[PDB]
């Protein structure tokens, strides 16, 4: 029968049960599997995330003097490519990150201000992950304009590189693109496309989610930038993205939502969105596909959703 959705944006609160319990650190192919030091770090975070509660402010951290130094080198070296490779929009509310939410090398943002600064922009809002939401439960937050964010770091023995997403990425990758109207739109959409769903229509709209809010490139004027959280905190695969070597299409939904992808390597093939406006349409479309029972509808002014 239809799977449950949440209805109120509190109903959130439900998704700290029904996370994967077993994280990536675990794993002995973690870049800090064999610090005991990283290891409880990453379960103090993770406490932080399965006690939090929707309109709590997020936790204030203290990061480590380690921790900073691994954002630094992240921050630094990423920054000197935004002018050149970034979509118009990223770059448009960079410099406000920088002078009201410290973002800036020497200091890691705490999310309760990026959160406050989100709010005033577009109303999206951020709430700390413990581990691994599902598709499911990931997307259905993005129809209330969450997003699950991680608090904790990658381990600083390998500062360009992680394995999962981290506080980098969050920060650097997707949180300038949620400042921007019309980008946020287009997320809501994906995420109401996905309440109720079938599992398998899931899949389809985590595949497209992939291609644009995470890998996704943009039309402007005659150039082509990226907008993906993905590629936006990669500083390889930023690079290579806009060389010759990649293939482009046109956003297609009916293509994209089946097309494969690796994790592991530089993506061979990207999508280019013509902007976000159009992506949003699209996204409207192809739910208009996707077999339910029912019509769904936010309302923000009571922070509900609406089954027709
Ligand atoms: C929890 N869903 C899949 C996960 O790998 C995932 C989802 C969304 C993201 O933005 C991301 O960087 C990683
Ligand atoms: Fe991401």
């Amino acid at each position: 029968t239809v799977p449950w959705f949440p209805r109120t944006i509190q109903e959130l609160d439900r998704f700290a049960n029904q996370i994967l319990s077993y994280g990536a650190e675990l794993d002995a192919d973690h870049p800090g599997f064999k610090d005991p030091v990283y290891r409880a770090r990453r379960k103090q975070f993770a406490d932080i995330a399965y006690n939090y509660r929707h309109g709590q402010p997020i936790p204030r951290v203290e990061y480590m003097e380690e921790e900073k130094k691994t954002w630094g080198t992240v921050f630094k070296t990423l920054k000197s490519l935004y002018k050149t490779h970034a979509c118009y929009e990223y770059n448009h509310i960079f410099p406000l990150l920088e002078k009201y939410c410290g973002f800036h090398e020497d200091n890691i943002p705490q999310l309760e201000d990026v959160s406050q600064f989100l709010q005033t922009c577009t109303g999206f809002r951020l709430r700390p992950v413990a581990g691994l939401l599902s598709s499911r439960d990931f997307l259905g937050g993005l129809a209330f304009r969450v997003f699950h964010c991680t608090q904790y770091i990658r381990h600083g023995s390998k500062p360009m590189y992680t394995p999962e997403p981290d506080i980098c990425h969050e920060l650097l990758g997707h949180v300038p693109l949620f400042s921007d109207r019309s980008f946020a739109q287009f997320s809501q959409e994906i995420g109401l496309a996905s309440l109720g769903a079938p599992d398998e229509y899931i899949e389809k709209l985590a595949t497209i989610y992939w291609f644009t809010v995470e890998f996704g490139l943009c039309k402007q004027g005659d150039s082509i930038k990226a907008y993906g959280a993905g590629l936006l905190s990669s500083f390889g695969e930023l690079q290579y993205c806009l060389s010759e070597k990649p293939k482009l299409l046109p956003l297609e939904l009916e293509k994209t939502a089946i097309q494969n992808y690796t994790v592991t390597e530089f993506q061979p093939l990207y999508y280019v969105a013509e902007s976000f406006n159009d992506a949003k349409e699209k996204v409207r479309n192809f739910a208009a596909t996707i077999p339910r029972p029912f019509s769904v509808r936010y309302d923000p002014y009571t922070q509900r959703i609406e089954v027709l």
